[PDB]
Formats: structure tokens, C-alpha cells, sequence
């Protein structure tokens, strides 16, 4: 299966691929919304991780661009807790939203559950 990541920090990025590339997923990134929406047409993923902070075009306009044309399913991943926050990223389309800082061990049963469906 293969996971986006989409993360403008690069510490983050590589902690996240490093983890799902142990679980034995294929990795793609992108750094800002504009790499974001890019990869997602060009690699067709079957899940995405998405940081809301980011350069060019934010999360939440990524999703809601993404969910016009598919229902890949969305895992919002973002320092932004709060209760607006979460409940605007599930109802712009995202399947379930994690806060920063994360459990790498919870991230991976939750893109598990994900793709389970
Ligand atoms: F920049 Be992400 F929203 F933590
Ligand atoms: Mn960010």
C-alpha cells in the first residue's frame, strides 16, 4: 500500500516515513499543499497523512480539494488541537485527525484501521 505524506517539516517527515516504512508501506512526500495536491494526482495513493501548517496551500484546502474527485481516505495530522480544528478537518472530508506531538505506535494502528475500512 502506499502512504503521502504531507509535512513541511522535515524532521516530522522522516520520523513518519521512517516508521510506516518499517510496517512494510511504500512512501511518498510532499513539503507544502501545492507538492501535496501534485503527488496525490501523480502516485495515487491509497492513504494520505496530512499536516494542516503548510506553505502555499493548507491542509484543510488540500482535503477539500482532494475530496471533490476522490474519497481516498485522510488522516489529518497536526500540532492545531483544538475542538474547531478537528471537528472543520472531519467535516471538510478527513477520515480521522491526530494531534502533535503523536505516538508513532497509534499512528500506525490508526492507517491500519483506515485501510481496514
Ligand atoms: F503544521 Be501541522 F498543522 F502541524
Ligand atoms: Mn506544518
Amino acid at each position: 500500500k502506499k502512504i503521502l505524506i504531507v509535512d513541511d517539516e522535515k524532521p516530522i517527515s522522516d520520523i513518519i516515513k521512517f516508521n510506516m516504512t518499517k510496517e512494510g508501506y511504500e512512501v511518498v512526500t510532499a513539503f507544502n499543499g501545492r507538492e501535496a495536491l501534485e503527488q496525490f494526482e501523480a502516485e495515487q495513493p491509497d492513504i494520505i497523512i496530512l499536516d494542516l501548517m503548510l506553505p502555499e496551500i493548507d491542509g484543510l484546502e488540500v482535503a477539500k480539494t482532494i475530496r471533490k474527485t476522490s474519497s481516498v481516505p485522510i488522516l489529518m495530522l497536526s500540532a492545531k488541537d483544538s475542538e474547531f480544528d478537528k471537528v472543520i478537518g472531519l467535516e471538510l472530508g478527513a477520515d480521522d485527525y491526530v494531534t502533535k506531538p503523536f505516538s508513532n505506535r497509534e499512528l500506525q494502528a490508526r492507517v491500519k484501521a483506515l485501510l481496514r475500512r
